[PDB]
């Protein structure tokens, strides 16, 4: 059923996962980054040094102007555009076509990426964080309202596994594909419908509790974001994490340029000492008040291939971000209809013959949110 949706994702390590889409009439083929960390469908629609193709409104008989501009600035650069609607389809997705909002980006700074091979972004989060405001209905809402596609989608991000390494995965829209995971799916509630916000109740390095007030883990928030490469942690949690990881791997020594995630380290062909780095367990709030469950990730996940790797755990000023390197261990279900997110061991996750990524619960925790 979702057989046609299997392996419908591709990308370059560190530069996000994208799915093929068409926009307009006749269909204009574009690769669009799948992003759970935003809520705009925004596509390059003017020439750019990093873009080799873009959305051309005038070539589309079905385009309709909303006569309204949008301007989204931030720290690095920004993105500017003009709002409109057009017919939209996902060739290796459900067999439907939808009229959706489209932000045609006419100018931008440090937004696109050189060689990433995508030309736009599909924000899969909620209207509350849409630009310019929450009246601009996001793609998935339009898709559900207009078709009979169930209000749910799931992601299997598979990473590389053994020129930036290529990655693959699957976005199953409208259902759960049981051949994509093994064992049980565990659900944590979506605390609030803007980002895909969740609550982390504790974290351990090699079974060792960091022993923090759990408000620190979600300060000022925790989100599941496919549009973020790294596991990103609040400063206080980050320092304690690195310190613990440093200890466990202190049989070998690396420069703190590595620990700061901007310096690579290299072994040569199959000699990488995985067993020297500890596993990391995040406990997420369960559907029952005082329950939780844990997802455990291996060094194969938080050391990103560049045999050279970069430390894919970094510091945050905007709360915890569970990005690709965390999702790559699991099958992640965004159950919008029941306000929840399920985690299960992925049928594609990378691991060795002594350890393996895991989803295990329940654990009883006898206030953690901002
Ligand atoms: C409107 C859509 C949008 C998306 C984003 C981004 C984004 C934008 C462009 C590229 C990436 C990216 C993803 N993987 C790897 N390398 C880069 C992410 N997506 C998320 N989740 N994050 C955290 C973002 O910085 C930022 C903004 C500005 C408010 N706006």
């Amino acid at each position: 059923s979702f057989v046609e949706m299997v392996d419908n994702l591709r990308g370059k390590s560190g530069q996000g996962y994208y799915v093929e889409m068409t926009v307009g009439s006749p269909p204009q083929t574009l690769n669009i980054l799948v992003d759970t960390g935003s809520s705009n469908f925004a596509v390059g629609a003017a020439p750019h040094p990093f873009l080799h193709r873009y959305y051309q409104r005038q070539l589309s008989s079905t385009y309709r102007d909303l006569r309204k501009g949008v301007y989204v600035p931030y720290t690095q650069g920004k993105w500017e555009g003009e709002l409109g609607t057009d017919l939209v389809s996902i060739p290796h997705g459900p067999n439907v076509t939808v009229r959706a909002n489209i932000a045609a980006i006419t100018e931008s700074d440090k937004f696109f990426i050189n060689g990433s091979n995508w030309e736009g972004i599909l924000g899969l989060a909620y209207a509350e964080i849409a630009r310019p405001d929450d009246s601009l209905e996001p793609f998935f809402d339009s898709l559900v309202k207009q078709t009979h596609v169930p209000n749910l989608f799931s992601l299997q991000l598979c990473g590389a596994g053994f020129v930036l390494a290529s990655v693959g995965g699957s976005m199953i829209i409208g259902g759960i594909d049981h051949s994509l995971y093994t064992g049980s799916l565990w659900y944590t509630p979506i605390r609030r419908e803007w980002y895909y916000e969740v609550i982390i109740v504790r974290v351990e390095i090699n079974g060792q509790d960091l022993k923090m007030d759990c408000k620190e883990y979600n300060y000022d928030k925790s989100i599941v974001d496919s549009g973020t490469t790294n596991l990103r942690l609040p400063k206080k949690v980050f320092e304690a994490a690195v310190k613990s990881i440093k200890a466990a791997s202190s049989t070998e020594k690396f420069p703190d340029g590595f620990w700061l995630g901007e310096q690579l380290v290299c072994w040569q062909a199959g000699t990488t000492p995985w067993n020297i780095f500890p596993v990391i367990s995040l406990y997420l709030m369960g559907e029952v008040t005082n329950q939780s469950f844990r997802i455990t990730i291996l060094p194969q996940q938080y050391l990103r291939p560049v045999d050279c790797y970069k430390f894919a755990i970094s510091q945050s000023s905007t709360g915890t971000v569970m990005g690709a390197v965390i999702m790559e261990g699991f099958y992640v279900v965004f159950d919008r209809a029941r306000k929840r997110i399920g985690f299960a061991v992925s049928a594609c996750h990378v691991h060795d013959e002594f350890r393996t990524a895991a989803v295990e619960g329940p654990f009883v925790t006898l206030d953690c949110g901002y």
